[PDB]
């Protein structure tokens, strides 16, 4: 493991978390993918269903230059 | 520059590595979505969230250079 875990019961929205160790003052751009609100970074999934659960990740790209930074969260949904 | 695929709910699809690769050379795969043939993605009894944009990523066997592309996935029906 090593992954945290954001658990939600079905049909409740969700925020996902980036967890890249990212910068301050840095201006990121974001990406998004499954692998098969104030935060800044999160991924918003409406009316989350039982097939929504798995792991993600976050990949956050410097504007300038080529680096990035990328962290893996875990979704469980919950309900029927 | 990315295509599309349609497919019938319940129907099977196989999506395709768009990845421009090279033949003979021997890649590992990794697919993710966006928010027998070799390196093809499959995915069997389709329904409506299956929709969406996905990517492979083929890794050279260096591991300092890999390869990828997109690819859409829209699954349709009647009811």
């Amino acid at each position: 493991p090593g992954t945290p875990e954001v658990k939600v019961a079905s049909s409740e929205d969700v925020d996902l978390p980036c967890t890249a160790p990212w910068d301050p003052q840095v201006p990121y751009t974001v990406s998004w993918v499954k692998l098969l609100n104030e935060r800044p970074y999160s991924l918003k999934i409406r009316n989350t269903t039982s097939s929504n659960s798995g792991t993600y990740r976050c990949t956050l790209q410097d504007p300038d230059g080529q680096r990035n930074l990328s962290g893996k969260v875990i979704l469980r949904v919950t309900g029927s």
